[PDB]
């Protein structure tokens, strides 16, 4: 299941540095930085996280990653709102995201 999680977000990714609209959500300030945020959302996630924790074996199960990335969309609107650059990228995400996960699904 690993390995399908692994070759999923592998696949999946842009450029051979990684970079792109998600770059933003890559990774998450201080909470100093930013206490409006903890206040905000609790836990707010990023891709570090993500990452790091899968290192690990965090993960096991598809949906579990799968609901994460969703949450973290919600979690970013629920702080942006319409009419920036974070809402644009939040739905070109949001579409990429469901075409992959269409697919494979």
């Amino acid at each position: 299941k690993m390995k399908k999680i692994v070759d999923a977000v592998i696949k999946y990714k842009d450029s051979s540095s990684g970079r792109q609209l998600s770059e933003v959500f890559i990774q998450l300030p201080s909470r100093k930085e930013l206490p409006e945020y903890y206040e905000l959302i609790r836990k707010p996630v990023d891709f570090k996280k993500i990452k790091e924790r899968i290192r690990n074996h965090k993960y096991r199960s598809l949906n579990d990653l799968e609901k994460d990335v969703m949450l973290l969309c919600q979690n970013a609107q629920t702080f942006n709102l319409e009419g920036s650059l974070i809402y644009e990228d939040s739905i070109v995400l949001q579409s990429v995201f469901t075409s992959v996960r269409q697919k494979i699904e």
